[PDB]
């Protein structure tokens, strides 16, 4: 059967009203997710990773980076950047696109990440290249410069390019956990959202720890609910053990 | 390229099988959700309100009325709703319609909340006027008397008509959490999932709250997941804040 | 308003490539989920499951079964799978299929139930008929079988057919919940996902007690947010409640 049309709905018969046009960005956007929602199957795997050492690492190194006066500050997300690295290199078939007929996989063998940084235009995609190749302390300040030029508008279009996988964070704002689509023609994204102190079991007692929750939303044409669940753990027990750099 | 139809399957090969016509009023709503469900790209945010207090000042409200002979019950959604049209006030683009071509945002002034409410026949979803201009007495009034027509079926199409925003509360049928669909030409949904109390840190130890799991799906094409993050942490806060009526 | 087409990325200029053919099953499977998706607006809740004592009785049971040199290992899916059985029962419009316009339900007599199942060439589905009429040692045989043949890649067109419903536990590979896919034809699929030891709330204090999350995606046509949360709130009940066989 075919398709209903949209509504059509005079809004004034219930009161004041304003249409206002959409920016030539949002227009951009909309059209690109209308065409992402329909053509790709989406899953979302959702889990929870405890980081209380990692927080604990990342604390110690920012003191011992201003020692240095290295002028570097390591955020949590750097290590979910890496997290999400190292997983692409061990489930490669994350780390690609399929073609637009379906038949074809391009498995890519760099890594580069894109990460949602919010801007007072909205979210912001910019890739950091070689995301795999490159340490912490380099992260922490590209992404501070770049996430500077995001909030001053001045972001460059080969800045966005070339990402295989996109990190969307938004618990500084809030949510305990989300559900994102996915940036095509990656196949898989990452959303991050408010870590929390929870009682986690030993196997006697429940003790404090910082749980931080995660979500997997993939292209389910190319990834299967069980790999998903692999690829999620992996980057779940990476950022639980990460304490170098 | 082209979509695979439909499977076809002689399910009477099975076992027994007994063929059923959609209600008049299911095919509508299906129809509906056929289309709803391909032009909107969902996002869904999950999030929890620290419920503690406010349930707290609901019964004894609820007290203060049963003892001064007021006849009027207040139910745990009359303050979601006046959460969600503070919300819709402060967050203006939430209050909205996107037009059929996604090119023009139409921002409503008016505030009407639709609020699903199970009957015989399923769920229901009548529209509250003015949530915003309203008190938490007057709007449990109005819910009483709508929710028995409702559950009587009695409805009439003017009072389903001119929803600005939905809540769809099933916590007292089960579920921690559920990801809605959006209720075109509306922007976004509420839902809303069974309270539970949980063991919450306060910076030294783990108290007993009482935690109320919401979830929000909204237009991707409209909104993005900062300003969905923002959105359901002021629902959030503003309603576990709720002191007064 | 025309669909924008799949983006046309020269990736060889970020890096190296390599361009695979999918295999044919990919391409089938893919074409499957893609239809899936588009045709069927899907809402998916998430619920818990206290297992406590269905964990002890299992073992319990595991234990009888060696003394008495029943040859039989029970897996927790198999408790799961009568728990969903008896939900077909107890809310029968979740046993049935929609017709390809979206007008007509066929109401199901019969109850099989389709298991995912991992394999060399990944998760596959293989169907359980009877499962109500079947206890619970001898869907345990047939799952060692039919597992075994799954992974053998020796599985027979019949072993396949016939499904009312799909359940799809991943949780031995990770994931706290997850949003699965309905398979077409069938209107619902559940998802097991990792269980946990979890602080859970007695009247006045918290008991450790091994939560099972579970969540429920359905064809919202068929089935609306109330009635789902009633069919996830019977399997919870229905599980953690279950001391025979």
């Amino acid at each position: 059967p075919g398709m209903l049309p949209w509504p059509k709905v005079d809004f004034s018969k219930f009161g004041e009203i304003e249409e206002v046009e959409l920016g030539r960005i949002q227009k951009i956007s909309g059209a690109n997710l209308s065409r992402n929602w329909v053509m790709i199957p989406h899953v979302t795997h959702f889990d929870k990773t405890d980081i209380t050492e990692l927080e604990a690492f990342r604390k110690q190194q920012n003191e011992e980076a201003a020692k240095r006066k290295l002028d570097v500050k390591i955020t949590p997300v750097v290590f979910i950047m890496k997290a999400v690295a190292a997983a692409l290199e061990q489930m490669p078939r994350f780390n690609s696109s399929l073609s637009e007929d379906g038949q074809r996989l391009t498995l890519k063998k760099y890594i580069n990440i894109g990460v949602a940084v919010d801007t007072p235009n909205g979210l912001v995609v910019p890739v950091f290249k070689d995301v795999n190749k490159k340490g912490i302390i380099e992260l922490s300040r590209e992404l501070m410069t770049i996430s500077k030029k995001a909030r001053d508008g001045k972001l460059t279009a080969g800045e966005m390019q070339g990402g295989c996988f996109t990190i969307s964070s938004i618990g500084g704002l809030g949510t305990t956990h989300f559900a994102p689509i996915v940036n095509a023609p990656e196949v898989a994204i990452l959303g991050v959202s408010k870590s929390a102190m929870e009682p986690v079991w030993n196997g006697k007692e429940f003790v404090p720890r910082l749980m931080l929750p995660i979500s997997l939303s993939f292209d389910h044409r190319v990834i299967d609910g069980a790999d998903g669940a692999r690829f999620i753990t992996i980057i779940n027990n990476t950022l639980s053990d990460i304490r170098r750099l």
